[PDB]
């Protein structure tokens, strides 16, 4: 009686992570499905491949299905990942033969946005749940892209707060930019998906979600269903910073990380370093071979590098979830990629938001609206002052600490028994039996 479901992931670490979390959750109680996880190969980065094989090693019950799509040749002035995304969207029409061979016959697919057109035209009788990896707020923008036909005036979707022009990726106004092309092709088929799953929870984006599900946006979207707080994955490889964290005072450490996609120049990193050193706060900072200091000594110079190392840790990689969950961490300076927002929210960690792109600026606004954090809109205009001023607020202001804590309590409730997200996901799986 146990449903066989397919999780159809795309490319790029930020998009794979929630799909791996979802596959893990569905293969486990209380869902207890048989899960086939589809991987698009070949993988673009070594990090992606590393994380996937580690996932299957630690989740032996989940079946791996490789979907080979030829890598496109690189082009001058075209983002490699966009070319890869486009490659993947263009091959989704091939999925039917591969998904139909699976045994036992599958009950549903949970798919990346890039597969939407392929799945919903070629497999119209199979429930397809489109799983977006962004905020409900930014997803709404993406679904409206076919209707953008003013390149420089805010976009007003009915029932939602307008999207200011400087938070919209400028490609969105050119129908033939490569990113816009596969965005339009797949958003045009959202109407045929059984639902849109979002890694968010009702109390985190209540006005966006109620507007979407009341009909106010006047879209033909299916129901938009928050399923998050998604449970994060156990990494066997242990975090070498947890004993050091155990010796810092509660809520005294600022965690600094700008994601997989960071667009920060050496000069920006240097000013951030100068700013953190002047703040004298303790910190863990992911900058950019894990044991190499030499680049950091070159970047900061010896005196600043040593002053920074007296108070914090400059590292290449951490188990983010383990760091954010530690009692000693009092704040999170983040680019506001949606995975990092959700992880932080799950832990009630106040966020200082320095977004770099369009979806991150919208996510930063969601973070501020929920009381999870504060968005420094012009952080790039004065990096040292922005960090000196706001770190003392992120780590000392009791109102933001208490509102971020309530966000964490609501995030825990949502993914607990009877929570709004757990119920939603259980009703989907129950509908398959
Ligand atoms: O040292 C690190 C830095 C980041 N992350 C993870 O990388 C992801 C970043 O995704 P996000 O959406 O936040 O940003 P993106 O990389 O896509 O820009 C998160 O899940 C983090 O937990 C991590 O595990 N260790």
């Amino acid at each position: 009686d146990q449903p066989h479901v397919v999780v159809c992931s795309g490319a790029g670490m930020g998009h794979l992570t929630p799909f791996l979390n979802l596959a893990s959750a569905l293969s486990s109680a209380p869902y207890n499905c048989k899960v086939t996880l589809l991987i698009v190969i070949p993988l673009i980065t070594d990090a992606e491949s590393h994380h996937i094989s580690s996932f299957f090693s630690s989740h032996p019950t989940i079946h791996r299905l490789d979907f080979h799509v030829n890598l496109p040749a690189p082009k001058p002035n075209v983002d490699p990942f966009f070319l890869r995304y486009k490659s993947i969207s263009d091959s989704a029409h091939r999925l039917p033969v591969h998904l139909s061979a699976l045994s036992p016959p599958i009950s549903a697919v949970f798919s990346d946005f890039l597969f939407t057109q392929g799945l919903n035209t070629t497999l119209p009788h199979l429930p397809n749940y489109t799983f977006t990896t962004t905020s409900a707020r930014f997803f709404t923008l993406m679904s409206y892209v076919p209707h953008l036909k003013s390149s420089s005036s805010p976009v007003e979707i009915p029932g939602l707060e307008p999207f200011p022009t400087d938070n919209i990726p400028p490609p969105f106004f050119n129908p033939e930019h490569i990113f816009t092309s596969f965005t339009i092709s797949n958003a045009k088929y959202f109407s045929l998906s059984k639902g849109i799953l979002v890694n968010t929870f009702d109390s985190f984006e209540p006005e966006t979600l109620s507007a979407l599900n009341s009909g106010d946006t006047l879209s033909d979207l299916p129901p938009v269903i928050p399923i998050g707080p998604l449970n994060e994955l156990e990494h066997n490889k242990q975090e070498e910073l947890l004993p050091w964290l155990d010796q810092q005072p509660e809520k005294s450490v600022l965690y600094v990380s700008f994601g997989n996609r960071t667009a920060m120049s050496s000069d920006q990193i240097l000013e951030l370093g100068m700013g953190l050193e002047r703040s004298d706060c303790r910190f863990i900072w992911v900058v950019k071979d894990k044991d190499d200091k030499s680049e950091l000594r070159k970047l900061f110079g010896e005196e600043l590098y040593l002053k920074l190392s007296e108070k914090g840790k400059l590292v290449k990689w951490v188990n983010q979830t383990e760091i954010l969950g530690h009692t000693a961490v009092g704040g999170f300076l983040s680019h506001c990629g949606w995975n990092s927002v959700m992880e932080a929210a799950r832990r009630g960690v106040p966020i200082l938001a320095w977004p770099q792109h369009g979806d991150q600026r919208e996510n930063a606004w969601v973070v501020e609206k929920a009381g999870l954090g504060v968005w420094e809109r012009e952080w790039a205009s004065g990096i040292q002052a922005a960090i000196v001023e706001k770190v003392k607020m992120i780590m000392g202001n009791n109102d933001l600490r208490k509102s971020a804590m309530k966000v964490g309590e609501e995030a825990k409730r949502a993914c607990d028994v009877g929570g709004s997200s757990a119920t939603a996901l259980m009703n989907i799986i129950g509908s398959l039996k």
